[PDB]
């Protein structure tokens, strides 16, 4: 998409040389946004053939408050594995936050259902949040929350959310990222009777991996092509009630996949 | 300053009516992005004059973990009068979250201390977060965190922070939050003998409200002056014993004072 390869150019550009946590070494850069109108089509990164099949399923996953890769394999979805203990385990991530985030005295809030009443019933608020970032249990999270925060705003009919990033690897995880909040636009819009907004992206340390260039380089090369467009087929009686084939995705014409490794 | 005023003429431009939790009503735009070069100088608000002992004891209180106005109005500093309860407090807001975060099994996090060694021992990482957004606790603060989640990267010797501010009154607060999230950075890049970087600013929903117009077409009608300089005349022992006196902003040549109401 023309906004992806804008940002993948910046920090070609603009980036500096990091080492990591990984040991892989990064270019970096601090700080971007960009956006993406929902309505000019399906933000899938179209210079590379994505697995939008594993994105669909890891925000189901997420959705039914699950942190425990077993669902993922029942369905041919890999992403997770190099972070899983013996079990299957993540820890309290994405999925245990957004449904159970604990308080301190013995509660624990579910998020996207706040959020849902909240859009429902007073959508000017300026408080319709979900945090994964839950400081209290982050040494229990196999990784720390890369998408970590985001936010949801209502005018003119349409749903529009915002999310902050604070660690992107951009060739990799983006692609994936960008398609599953705007799949959540989709879907929430869909529950409240709204329209579709913006999906506006926010990093922190926005970052290529060393191991990444030729295959970036490889996709700058390459003209985008037409959007996708996104077709829900049925409205589910609540946000957690989707599946799979409600979905489907029209005109995707990929350049060819590019593999690149993982780091881990 | 130029992208301050920029914004500014952005609200009123884009902006689209709100009717808020405080019935003022505002104009509202979604998602916004500014970068201050620190090296550049101090972003201190210009076409105004501005409270820096407001400012500066807000900050300090902050870093005490302190939640009651008392030691603001020991300083003279009412900015937070109209939000407290009748023994002065605000509950579990930001000096509680940055110092004493409560885990769900009753152990304490001392944000600040935490990024305080990962910058000295881990400058690289990409987990370097505080966050106010404590959502086992928003029903016991005051008002909901403005400045809510922030973040900061180190590159080539100099330190970086962005901050999501998910409510910004364009007006009254965020001149307020530019130059705390500053003076932050350059306490922290002294304790860690790091130089200045950038301060990433990021807004959600970002609003002036409809009782401002007047003072919002007075503050566009004036030119920016050169930034002001930072002098810090003494090294405290840690980022704890910063004292009002510590700080000098030389150089600083602002436009009047403007006057305007809070919305409660
Ligand atoms: C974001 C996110 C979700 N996730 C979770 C996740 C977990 C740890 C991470 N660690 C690192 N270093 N980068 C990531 O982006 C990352 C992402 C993903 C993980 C892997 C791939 C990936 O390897 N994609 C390949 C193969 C896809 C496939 O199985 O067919 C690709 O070619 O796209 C994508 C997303
Ligand atoms: C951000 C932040 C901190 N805060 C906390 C705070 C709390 C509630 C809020 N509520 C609303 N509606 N807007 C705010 O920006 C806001 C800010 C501030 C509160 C007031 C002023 C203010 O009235 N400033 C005036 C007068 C300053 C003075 O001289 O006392 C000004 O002219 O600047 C500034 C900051
Ligand atoms: C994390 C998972 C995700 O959804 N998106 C990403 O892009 N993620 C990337 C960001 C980093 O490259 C890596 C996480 O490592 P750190 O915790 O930032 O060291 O995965
Ligand atoms: C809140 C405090 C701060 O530091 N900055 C701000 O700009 N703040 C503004 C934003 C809103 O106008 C108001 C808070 O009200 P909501 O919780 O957003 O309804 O104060
Ligand atoms: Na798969």
């Amino acid at each position: 998409m023309k906004q992806y390869l804008e940002l993948m150019q910046k920090v070609l550009d603009e980036g500096t040389q990091k080492n990591d946590r990984t040991g892989t070494g990064t270019l970096s850069i601090f700080g971007h946004q960009m956006r993406f109108n929902l309505q000019d089509g399906f933000p899938l990164v179209t210079t590379k053939r994505c697995h939008l099949r594993s994105i669909i399923h890891e925000l189901l996953w997420f959705l039914q408050g699950d942190t425990n890769i077993a669902y993922l394999h029942e369905n041919n979805v890999t992403i997770w594995d190099e972070w899983a203990d013996e079990n299957g385990d993540l820890g309290p991530v994405y999925g245990k936050q957004w449904r159970a985030w604990p308080t301190p005295d013995g509660r624990h809030i579910d998020q996207i259902t706040t959020v849902l009443n909240q859009l429902k019933n007073d959508p000017d608020s300026r408080r319709i949040i979900v945090s994964a970032w839950n400081v209290g249990e982050l040494d229990k999270m196999a990784l720390a929350p890369c998408h970590a925060f985001f936010q949801f705003y209502v005018a003119d009919g349409k749903l529009s959310c915002q999310l902050y990033q604070r660690s992107c690897d951009v060739f990799l995880g983006l692609p994936f990222n960008i398609a599953s909040y705007a799949l959540l636009v989709h879907m929430m819009a869909q529950q409240c009777d709204l329209e579709v907004g913006d999906f506006v992206w926010t990093g922190g340390d926005t970052h290529l991996y060393s191991n990444h260039m030729d295959q970036t380089h490889l996709q700058l090369s390459r003209e985008p092509r037409p959007l996708p467009k996104l077709i829900i087929k049925r409205k589910p009686e609540s946000i957690f009630d989707y599946r799979f084939e409600d979905f489907e995705i029209e005109g995707y014409d990929p350049h060819p996949g590019i593999k690149a490794p993982v780091a881990i």
